[PDB]
């Protein structure tokens, strides 16, 4: 196809659920277990072929840190699109994942399409954050939700396509 479309994604959540490393294996394939927490925001894009259309992502990855949960509008305000990241062995992160999607769906555009990442899925030894329930959560608060693992790759490129197809 021809066809060539641009869109705006943030992501958010907790700090060390794993953002940087999603982004990190979305757009260089690279992942590294020692990837140092963010400072402010970064930004990387990532060009791929859906359906005879050419998307390009441009991406905010946000530093998670509590001190900087002031700036995330400046990230999302224009977003088109946002993946809330948490990590499925900490239930505290799940939580924290909601209180970013109750402020998305309050502040952001109304048109945004949200998605829900458990992330580290390769630790599911260690979960804390029901599969199920995280699905439920989910699909009652219409969110793309899916587990990843930005370690092992597993639904890395998946999650990023099904929100390009959705917008
Ligand atoms: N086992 C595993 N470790 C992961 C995974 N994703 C990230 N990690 C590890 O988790 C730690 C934090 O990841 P990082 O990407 O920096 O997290 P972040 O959400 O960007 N942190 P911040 O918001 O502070 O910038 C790193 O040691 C990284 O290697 C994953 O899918 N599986
Ligand atoms: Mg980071």
């Amino acid at each position: 196809g021809n066809k060539i479309c641009q869109f705006k994604l943030v992501l958010l959540g907790e700090s060390r659920v794993g953002k940087s490393s999603l982004v990190l294996r979305f757009v260089k394939g690279q992942f590294h277990e020692f990837q140092e927490s963010t400072i402010g925001a970064a930004f990387l894009t990532q060009t791929v072929c859906l359906d005879d259309t050419t998307v390009k992502f441009e991406i905010w990855d946000t530093a998670g840190q509590e001190r900087y949960h002031s700036l995330a509008p400046m990230y999302y305000r224009g977003a088109q699109a946002a993946i809330v990241v948490y990590d499925i062995t900490n239930e505290e992160s799940f939580a924290r994942a909601k209180n970013w999607v109750k402020e998305l769906q309050r502040q952001a555009s109304p048109n945004i399409v949200i998605a829900l990442s458990g992330n580290k899925a390769d630790l599911a030894n260690k979960r804390a954050v029901d599969f199920q329930e995280a699905q439920s959560y989910a699909d009652d608060n219409s969110l793309l939700f899916m587990e990843t693992s930005a370690k092992t790759s597993m639904n890395v490129n998946e999650i990023f396509m099904a929100i390009a197809k959705k917008l």
